[PDB]
């Protein structure tokens, strides 16, 4: 499974909309500090998924231009991402929010801050992981 | 090869057209009963590929709203899908029909019933299989 | 990793544009002679990537209708493709050229000959390889 280049940046033609799903799989590097998945719109980051091993947390936020909003860190269970372990992320878009699952199990919801879904037409993946697959 | 969520539903931007191909791979579960692949248009199922292990057959049909048409079950050879065995499905769209191959070998043709190809813009996969990859 | 059909032909909706990337992975057959990757526009081959084991070279060219232009064969290092060995090709599109990397390492640049990027909307892969994945 040859890896994707990192960072990986690709446009999501048509943008987002209810029932739209973005899937990603790969492996967290052995000594990973952090890695992220961004759903961007022009110059803004509509959704920022930032798992942090240095902080043992999963940070989610939105950046408008140069401004980060208020972070959301709550998790229903233990940090699902593990160093050196393969993973899969399923981002499902709904009308009111994004639903994120990790390794087949729902993890959290993120209410839209940028609601013009069609304008969220760019995916960026970077950080300490080996990206092996993307389904947009 | 992390699996896709099931059922898997994704839009085929631009719909179908001659030379358009949809590829899928995965593994039939050990005790699979049935699984299907649908090419949908709005509220209709333009093409329904339904391999059945309980009946040992490969059923193809079209549903307009709530009405299933006349089923097509003929096969040139033995049922290619096997429980617990990996497979690949290649659906090639032509002007007059869809040509389906399984594991690299042509299996059957399905003449279009819904001929407005561009309107066939949705793919649904469900049933007793582990879906590992899709190329639309 | 079930293989893709060969030759593999798929449309690149929206065509090319700066920052657009096409990724491919697969395995060169044991006794491969040659294989190619084409970025086409209507009836022209905007970009032709033709690794040749019989000549031990990597040929790049453009075909307008029935006319092949002047070939580019220069390589900064040894032929990266090896018979029976897996590989990955990353084609990055920029405003002035295409940047090609093989197995994660930049290999060469190809200045655009057909500059109407959006019109380069078709990918063709053929020849002596087992194509296991494409990301357009
Ligand atoms: C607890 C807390 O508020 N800490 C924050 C850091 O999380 C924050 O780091 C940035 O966070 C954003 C997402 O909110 C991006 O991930 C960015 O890459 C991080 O640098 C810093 C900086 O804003 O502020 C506090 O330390
Ligand atoms: C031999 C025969 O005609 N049997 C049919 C069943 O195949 C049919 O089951 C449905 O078939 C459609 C496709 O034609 C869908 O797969 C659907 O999910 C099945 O339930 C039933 C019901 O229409 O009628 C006969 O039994
Ligand atoms: C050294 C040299 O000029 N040799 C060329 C061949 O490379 C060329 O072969 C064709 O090359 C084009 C790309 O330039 C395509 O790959 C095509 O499939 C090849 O047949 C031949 C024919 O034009 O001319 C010289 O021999
Ligand atoms: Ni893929």
């Amino acid at each position: 499974h040859p890896a994707y280049p990192m960072p990986f940046i690709t446009t999501i033609l048509g943008g987002l909309y209810p029932s739209k799903s973005i899937l990603l799989s790969g492996t967290v590097l052995p000594s990973a500090q952090r890695f992220h998945i961004n759903l961007c719109s022009g110059n803004h980051i509509a959704f920022h998924l930032n798992p942090r091993f240095d902080e043992n947390a999963v940070v989610r936020n939105t950046q408008i231009d140069n401004s980060w909003g208020s972070e959301e860190r709550s998790l229903p269970r233990k940090m699902p991402f593990v160093r050196g372990q393969s993973f899969s992320v399923w981002i499902l878009c709904e009308a009111h929010c994004l639903k994120v699952a990790v390794d087949g199990q729902h993890l959290f919801e993120y209410y839209h801050r940028l609601r013009n879904l069609p304008t969220i037409n760019r995916l960026e993946v970077g950080g300490d992981i080996q990206l092996t697959h993307v389904q947009t």
